[PDB]
């Protein structure tokens, strides 16, 4: 797909057998979910953002689609204000910013 | 330019005729710089996320070069730790997503 910006990049993805809505963000390292479960064993990530940092926890190797592309990486989990699909994720779905 | 995102995209913009380095951020609804001062009426304004929320000036109607190309738009200016190009200003350079 090509997207433009006029209204903000959500897109569904697929996470644990459900859907949820997220924001694609190039203006961010890693991939952010709101509070969730997933399988296995989490190590503890700081992240920053516009205010300051917060605490999540990194979970590794995890299924995830993105508009029906499937990835497989990180998934951090925490206290943010809309899911957000980061440049981890991004470049595994092969995508670029073009102007 | 087509923009990998294996790393940041950091871009030079020229704002107030000084050249500055800037973030690329399909994730951020506006445009916000460190302080800086710009030319004309301004009106307060709050915006957040992760780790909360910072107070910042929107100026509009201000002239901006990204890479090479020419936009106006609203410029927030406040303590946000790194320089962000948003989409109100990626619409005019003709930015898109593509995967
Ligand atoms: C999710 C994540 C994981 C690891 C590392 C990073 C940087 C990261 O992204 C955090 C995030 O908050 N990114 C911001 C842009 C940003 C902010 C501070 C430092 C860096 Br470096 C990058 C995200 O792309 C944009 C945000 C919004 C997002 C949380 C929905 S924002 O900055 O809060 C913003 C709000 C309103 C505006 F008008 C403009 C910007
Ligand atoms: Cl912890
Ligand atoms: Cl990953
Ligand atoms: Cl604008």
């Amino acid at each position: 797909p090509q997207i433009t910006l006029w209204q903000r990049p959500l897109v569904t993805i697929k996470i644990g057998g459900q859907l949820k809505e997220a924001l694609l963000d190039t203006g961010a390292d890693d991939t952010v979910l709101e509070e969730m479960s997933l399988p296995g064993r989490w190590k503890p990530k700081m992240i920053g953002g516009i205010g300051g940092f917060i605490k999540v926890r990194q979970y590794d190797q995890i299924l995830i689609e993105i508009c029906g592309h499937k990835a497989i990486g990180t998934v951090l989990v925490g206290p943010t204000p809309v899911n957000i699909i980061g440049r981890n994720l991004l470049t595994q779905i092969g995508c670029t910013l073009n102007f």
